[PDB]
């Protein structure tokens, strides 16, 4: 009876549409910024690093080859040279056989054929549908040149597709980012008043005006802390609360990542930090009108995070971030969480930047989320508890879904 | 043949007779403090903290509602409106088919009456059996009006019952402790000095000539420290130590909890800290005529604390405490315990505070303890090793009831 | 498919040799710092620790027994009165069941036996043949009398044994040592100056010119920091740093060793602690012609070692070190690192201080990496990648061997 249910939990999971609440990806008509096909998939940062532990190739004679060199590098030294049997690795060649290719031939040549012959609009058509994925949340930062001119020139995104305020040069570099919102009109002083306030709100409120994001987010150091005396502490407390209120928006706020720690790597340059509770408890308890999205880097962050979700309401917990992403630490954390929080918490997000990650993102930790239900099932049939097959798709409705727009409101 | 040794161990856990020697549970005729019954269950504060997350009902509200009140909110909230997937609420599943109720029906009207034909004395005697729990350790704090008058009136707990003299308001409340101390006849002075210090000691000899408890315990923060020119630092080194070392008595310290980080949560409003393992390496050294029962909150402890107990006789480590008490944790702390330690530790309490808890806390972690063994006597047996029933009846008997007997002396 | 794989995986893991780059066993030709025999398996300081939690004897009592007595005492305490269960007892028994021994008998007179009718030189040629170990590495002390005399003899060691220069007498007790450098003819001045850096220098160049090491290792404290002024940083900065780029060897640092905690249980009374990682991410971004290798203590520094990894090329981080050689630990650490790392780090080294352990050490390994590396292959499998039985053997030889060999250059 317990293949039987493991069936109908597979069954429910598989067909359940999917909401991924944080990814790096764009409404195709965005343009260029979309990434996607064999050669964005293969350049992706968490491969770079990887094959920096390998190759001879000088990390600037790398950033001096063209996309489909660093594609054929990494091939080679990642997939060919030694089995690709990392995460990363592993969901490359996963997207590859959802899209129909064929990875036993090996055949990167032929691969990239089946890219050239498409168009953005229709490659996200497919794989959407292969990776069932109905609703996808953006990250749109209005300090990126590039992103700003398709929001000022009044491109709305797909439908499909939901914008969110990221905010890291506003609240983790506001001395050299006010400048910059100086030369947008918003006269901020030099010193913190009640006009360089106003200025900062009249700034955040434009932006959800024009982007009618689902959240407002940053990602924080592992020194973060709060209250604080300084321009991100008094940014938050004296303007992003007060307005995320007002519009009654959750403010993301993803904790643990040390910026560049090897500034030659780029993207792949950041490393990773334990964070204090502190000032996360400090913000949820002292701001209970006030909703928090919350995921943090650090593996041993995790359980108190839980924790912390099991004392305040207006904390949601969400996925298994970057460094967190991996088989063995995924299973961990959901089993923790759904132990602690039944099924009050959002288990992943695929955090894509090239379109079809999606495919193996959602592929692989669906069949670990649908492992550890399984489990979590079994256990209370064995107690003598009968669950429905609805309740069960209700219940993985809420977990890949419902209980982020729920949230969000 | 690992099945065949799977059935002897399974045997053997299940037919051992567990001591319990943490619990929050009182002996019947101490009166109303020994709570019972499904409408307790569902009102235990880790169902109030989930039940939190989902409710629309206000905190004021629920606390304004009668205990059937609650305890319908939750059931619907928690069982119906989703599965009970969450460990807390597995557990009152398996309380209710445990007792012969049958969770398939959902009837908690039908499940009500079960309870309110029985008198607390014959529950005791049903679910300890149910349990096969032989001896139970309460928690026993002479600073809380109720409890003391019982002892005051020279009420003797059932001969299952142990007592556990519990100084928290001491320890941790001192200043204000101090008064109530005067108040009681025991002259403490406004500075630190030797009729302070005698005081003191006098009136933790008098408790533990009323109690006769098994251990003096007390729950500390995160922040934990020692020694220490602070109230609890002081007592602890002039007056604790010295009396528990007279009288052959062991100090149980359960660290790492923050409390009240959710004040209007009540008992569910309570926070874990990771802490320095300085503190108790300091009194494990300098004090080894004193005998040292620990058990940590945060799960960022547990691998120290085990190597911890490799160095020092006088630790005994105990139990998977409150958040730590979850399958997935359990399994992983039990593992690294056994690993390194071999059987002498103890591995686990139930920490109950309702009577029926002894069920589903006992056959949760006895089905866990049993997997791990099952995994270790297979080890050894594959080695070549031929372990006896009896040996596997000693083994289980040491984990489940003989070390802490023999640690108290 | 999974077992046709399975089959495959194990067996070449089990026919690869191995080299063991991180052990205190000695070349047989260097005399009795060679340790073997049943008796010194038994009183392993692991077991030491173990056995001081069960017996009634004083530690002192102990350490006047005769090794034989000593022994004895182990085996009744451990093996005899208690299930062998534990990491460390379960190895003496895989010990003994690979040498032809029979643990089925527990007859300790008659193992002993087998011992006394052999030459270390023998039982050398047996346990690496069982192990299937091809190359050891040493650790070799120059500040330890025993064995400089042996370096300064003339004494080459077994062409199976490689010489590792261990620094930790100059690196973390300078204040001392340095006294010892300038007896042995190395004019260190009273202060840092030029004189004390050319001096340190032409001590660590003259043993490297007399050990031909495969790499300059260290054990470090908890709090250990870098840059820093103190003796330990500046050593480190113009000395070893400079030296080791010089002549290409790999800088060992393995971390999070909290000396002497029991002083009383001697090699047994060393604790663990959490680092900072500041110090390894200075040092690996700073020094980028400089290798290192690196090892943590402590459970909560894994995965942001793995992490750190990923970021710099010139980190090649090896084994489950001591408090982490325990399945559960391995299992996890193993897993952690191949999903973001993929195949390129060390995963094992045996730390064997008796002969004979290398055979449970790794038996007991290989079996936990086999598993980890058949989930791996086979999670690439189900995505259509088709892996052959020469990648296997090749991937398998990366982590056993040629890693290693690679790095050390
Ligand atoms: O949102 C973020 O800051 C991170 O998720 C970064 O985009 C990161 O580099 C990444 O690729 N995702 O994990
Ligand atoms: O003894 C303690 O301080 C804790 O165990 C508390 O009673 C806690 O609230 C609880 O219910 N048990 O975990
Ligand atoms: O190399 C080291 O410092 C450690 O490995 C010690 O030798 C330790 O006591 C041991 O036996 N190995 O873990
Ligand atoms: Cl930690
Ligand atoms: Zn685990
Ligand atoms: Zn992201
Ligand atoms: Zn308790
Ligand atoms: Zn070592």
């Amino acid at each position: 009876s317990r293949e039987v249910l493991a069936e109908k939990v597979k069954n429910a999971v598989n067909n359940q549409p999917v909401t991924d609440m944080h990814t790096h990806l764009f409404s195709p008509n965005f343009g260029e910024i979309l990434l996607w096909d064999i050669d964005e998939l293969l350049t992706y940062h968490y491969l770079v690093a990887e094959v920096m532990r390998w190759t001879d190739v000088s990390i600037e004679a790398f950033w001096a080859m063209s996309k489909r060199e660093q594609a054929d590098l990494i091939w080679e030294e990642l997939f060919i040279k030694r089995s690709p049997v990392s995460e990363a690795c592993r969901g490359v060649l996963t997207c590859l056989q959802g899209l129909g290719l064929d990875p036993a031939t090996r055949d990167l040549q032929v691969y990239r054929e089946y890219f050239a012959k498409k168009t953005s609009e229709e490659q996200v058509d497919t794989v959407l549908q292969l990776a069932n994925v109905s609703d996808v949340v953006m990250t749109n930062d209005p300090f990126d040149d590039n992103e700003r001119i398709s929001w000022l020139e009044g491109k709305q995104p797909d439908s499909r597709f939901h914008a969110a305020l990221r905010l890291d040069p506003l609240l983790n570099e506001y001395e050299q980012t006010k400048h910059r919102l100086r030369d947008w009109g918003y006269k901020v002083n030099d010193e913190w008043n009640e006009g360089s306030i106003q200025e900062v709100k009249r700034f955040l409120t434009d932006w959800i005006e024009r982007m009618d994001p689902v959240y407002m987010a940053v990602s924080l150091p592992p020194t973060f802390s709060f209250p604080e005396e300084s321009n991100r502490g008094r940014i938050i407390r004296d303007c992003l609360l007060p307005v995320a209120e007002k519009h009654n928006i959750p403010f993301a706020m993803m904790i643990g990542v040390k910026k560049r720690v090897h500034p030659a790597l780029g993207d792949a340059g950041d490393f990773v930090g334990k964070a204090s509770m502190d000032g996360v408890e400090h913000l949820l308890r002292e701001y209970p009108n006030n909703k928090f999205l919350v995921t943090m880097l650090s593996r041993e962050n995790q359980h108190e995070l839980v924790v912390l979700a099991r004392k305040f309401s207006n904390l949601m917990i969400f996925g298994c971030w970057w460094f967190m992403n991996n088989p063995e630490i995924i299973n961990e954390m959901t089993r923790m969480r759904m132990e602690m929080l039944g099924t009050s918490f959002i288990p992943q997000h695929s955090d894509a930047r090239v379109l079809e990650q999606l495919i193996y993102k959602w592929h692989h930790s669906k069949s670990i989320i649908a492992e550890v239900l399984i489990d979590k099932y079994d256990d209370i049939l064995q107690a003598g508890w009968e669950v429905t097959e609805e309740e069960i798709k209700r219940d993985v409705a809420d977990l890949f879904s419902r209980n982020f727009w729920r949230f969000v409101g």
